[PDB]
RNA sequence: CUGAUAACUUCACGGCGGGCUUGAUGUCCGCGUCUACCUGGUGAACUGCCGAGUAGGUAG
């Protein structure tokens, strides 16, 4: 009960959203926030707790066969009577839909934009510093968005970014 | 359009007498049934009042 204060902004993946309500009043990760939130999906008046994911991904309403259904139910009273000023949290969700090319590549939509397919990148990467964070990333054409040269794969020493390994995903002119 | 045409078989009645199936008998020996199993009432018919009362009544 009463998420204080949701601040942000546009142009975000919700991954950080669950972030930005993490480096708030001092919790680790967001496997504690995480079950409290499947745990108040357990508790009144609920019928669909069980597919509520655990892990650090996965909060992702298509990577499921069948609880798509379920995961924006979940996310339907996970804004309104858990937060003061219920903040713009549903239509951030990276749903799936019914649409399709013509080369028949699967169609997704964000809030109202189409990606070319549900494959591009998933998994390891580039990541920068000094927003939070972005919309734009785990794709394959989106780099710099105005500053530029900022790749930033961590081969040297770890924590290098200061935001405590929760999306920082780093291991160790047309453009 | 028939081996064609027509056609009363009827009346009467005592089966009876007698009678010992018997004697004897050993069905026995042996025996591993077992392994694995979800029945599924969400919150839902709630709170008083009189009477000594696990009886009885009485409210919205």
């Amino acid at each position: 009960m009463f998420l204080q204060r949701p601040k942000p902004y546009s142009d975000e993946s919700l991954e950080s959203f669950f972030i930005r309500v993490a480096n708030k009043n001092g919790y680790g990760d967001v496997h504690r926030f995480l079950e409290a939130t499947k745990r108040f999906l357990q508790d009144i008046d609920h019928n669909g707790y069980q597919t509520f994911p655990t892990d650090i991904t996965r909060i992702n309403p298509y990577s499921a066969k069948n609880s798509s259904s379920a995961r924006t139910a979940s996310f339907l009273k996970l804004a309104q009577l858990t937060f003061n000023e219920p903040p713009e949290l549903l239509g951030l969700a990276i749903n799936r839909t019914n649409m399709k090319y013509s080369p028949s590549t699967s169609a997704v939509v964000r809030g109202a934009e189409v990606f070319p397919r549900s494959l591009l990148r998933t998994h390891s990467i580039p990541c920068c510093p000094l927003c939070l964070r972005e919309n734009g990333y785990a794709s394959y054409l989106w780099h710099f968005q105005g500053y530029e040269y900022c790749h930033s794969h961590n081969v040297p020493l770890i924590t290098t970014c200061s935001c405590g390994k929760e999306f920082d995903y780093r291991v160790s002119e047309a453009a």
